[PDB]
């Protein structure tokens, strides 16, 4: 077995490699990637997203999200307060404000030491979950805009053409900006490219132990528990590296630096934040080997995870049996 202790696995694929996305990801997958629940990939030097970054102030962020945290500094909840509309350009003087800006550091290990002391404190805002897309229409090569999408993958895989469309999602982050503990919707694959800025930190769980993490969560967040058999979906619960070392759970970290993508496998439980004021890009995917995950995928039915239209045709074709229950949780 390829990877047995489930490290996280930096690729460094050569323009050929790069051709083939598909491929590629199936390549990583033979060497164990997927153990992990996240890789690394550093694009090829000749390869590029787009030209320059000089022209994207005027992007406006509709509604950005102020997250404010409720707990203690370890485990914690966040919920989003929408703030006003502003362009990408008046976000980034934002976070580059004295309020805002990352502190001085030493190196990467101070400054997570120093987020998970005082994230609680402060309450960052977040540009998160913008439709759109910074790949240029010319690169021909890992462009998130123009994956295989997982409405071909299903009808391919399984022969039943649904609706639905595959779009990617704009992230522009500033220091304590967090994600929170969470699998892709559908426990789908994730891939994330830090287009600009600063560094974005992850911790995972290898999928093999995801349950691990599910059921620490119930006993630190045991309200959220008896509301939501799936309250994980609500992406919104923290849980810090030194709890889980405490309470035995399997998990790595790894800083993702701009120019950089980051690959989710199914059902990869996922956490981080950012350094300072960055942009990343991300979409989920499917591959063959995703079928049998999004078949056993967990559902929130409370009425809280509201998600897009697309994962309709998902839960009803491959979980028939939950798709009452969960459409109701939808409505
Ligand atoms: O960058 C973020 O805020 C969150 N991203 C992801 O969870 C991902 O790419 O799967
Ligand atoms: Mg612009
Ligand atoms: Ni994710
Ligand atoms: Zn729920």
């Amino acid at each position: 077995a390829q990877n047995p202790n489930c490290n996280i696995m930096i690729f460094h694929p050569t323009k050929e490699e790069f051709n083939d996305f598909d491929k590629y990801i199936a390549y990583m997958e033979s060497q164990g990637a997927h153990r992990a629940g996240l890789a690394k990939i550093i694009p090829p030097k000749e390869w590029k997203a787009r030209e320059t970054y000089d022209n994207i102030s005027e992007i406006l962020i509709a509604t950005p999200l102020q997250q404010v945290a409720s707990g203690r500094a370890g485990v914690f909840t966040q919920y989003h307060k929408k703030k006003k509309a502003m362009t990408v350009g008046e976000y980034r003087h934002l976070a580059n404000s004295k309020k805002y800006q990352t502190p001085p550091h030493q190196n990467f290990e101070d400054l997570e030491r120093k987020y998970w002391k005082n994230r609680i404190y402060n309450s960052p805002i977040y540009g998160a979950d913008i439709s759109g897309s910074l790949f240029d229409e010319n690169t021909k090569q890992w462009n998130l805009g123009h994956l295989g999408t997982i409405q071909d993958l299903l009808e391919k895989e399984c022969g039943v053409v649904i609706e639905g469309v595959n779009t990617p999602y704009l992230y522009f982050g500033m220091w304590k900006t967090t994600f929170a503990w969470h699998t892709e919707d559908m426990d789908l694959y994730s891939i994330n490219y830090l287009h600009l800025g600063e560094p974005k930190t992850w911790y995972v769980v290898p999928p093999e132990h995801g349950q691990r993490l599910e059921r620490l969560a119930r006993e630190l967040f045991p309200g959220s528990s008896r509301g939501c058999g799936a309250f994980l979906r609500h992406k919104v619960a923290l849980i810090s590296p030194t709890v889980l070392k405490e309470n035995g759970i399997p998990f790595n970290r790894i800083t993702q630096e701009a120019g950089e993508f980051m690959v989710t496998f199914p059902y990869g439980y996922h956490a981080g934040f950012n350094h300072g004021f960055n942009c990343a890009e991300a979409i989920n995917f499917a591959t063959p080997r995703w079928i049998d995950y999004g078949k056993m995928a967990s559902q929130c039915s409370c009425g809280e995870a509201r998600v897009t239209f697309s994962m309709d045709a998902f839960v009803r074709i491959l979980q028939p049996e939950r798709y009452d229950l969960w459409k109701r949780g939808q409505d």
